[PDB]
């Protein structure tokens, strides 16, 4: 059993605030919408 949903939206284990730069990867930079642990595959910056 694990509801902490790991991923680079989730900080450790809770949805990340929405508008919140989760990944910031140096070759690809999103954010989190405050709705899942999984940041989108395309940058948030429009």
């Amino acid at each position: 059993a694990m509801d902490c949903t790991t991923g680079p939206c989730c900080r450790q284990c809770k949805l990340k605030p929405a508008g919140t730069t989760c990944w910031k990867t140096s070759v690809s930079s999103h954010y989190c919408t405050g709705r899942s642990c999984e940041c989108p595959s395309y940058p948030g910056n429009g």
